[PDB]
């Protein structure tokens, strides 16, 4: 079967952001984001491939795929498609063994009845937040895996990488 995967970093109280630059700066976030991201599709709504800048914009070794309403929107060097199962059945068709899906509230929370891994990076702090991150049972999940990382003079916050699974 093929995973369908949300990655993000939130809050303990559940903040994500909107556009570019969130409320966290974490090099190793984004760099864990790489590593995981390697060689799969990655499912980008509008405002996170503007954010990239075109030097590294489309991201490299990567199947780039942006979800927008905008008709006729030009993204070269990347596939467009106008909603999120039109990315989950591109992926399908390539043979994908598991995608990745980004965004702000309005696609993990379209994307979350299809969900059966979820990539968190839960962020050991509490900010007020307008945007938060859907709702998901604990109950209907399962940890796979969690790796604390310190705070340090890059990162002003402390954070873990965790996975989770459908049961």
């Amino acid at each position: 079967g093929m995973i369908i995967s949300l990655i993000a970093a939130l809050t303990e109280n559940r903040v994500i952001g909107k556009s570019n630059d969130l409320p966290w700066h974490l090099p190793d976030d984004m760099k864990y984001f790489m590593q995981t991201t390697l060689g799969h599709h990655v499912i980008m709504g509008r405002k996170n491939y503007e954010s990239i800048p075109a030097k590294f914009r489309p991201l490299a070794n990567r199947t780039n795929i942006v979800v927008t309403r905008q008709e006729e929107y030009d993204a070269a060097g990347c596939i467009v498609v106008n909603s999120i199962p039109a990315g989950i059945d591109i992926a399908i068709d390539n043979r994908e063994a598991e995608v990745f899906i980004i965004g702000g509230a309005e696609i993990y929370t379209q994307s979350l009845a299809f969900a059966n891994r979820l990539y968190l990076t839960e962020i050991q702090t509490s900010l007020e937040g307008d945007a938060f991150f859907p709702m998901f049972n604990k109950h209907e999940w399962n940890e796979l895996s969690r790796k604390h990382h310190p705070l340090d003079e890059k990162h002003r916050y402390s954070f873990d990488f965790v996975i989770y699974e459908k049961k």
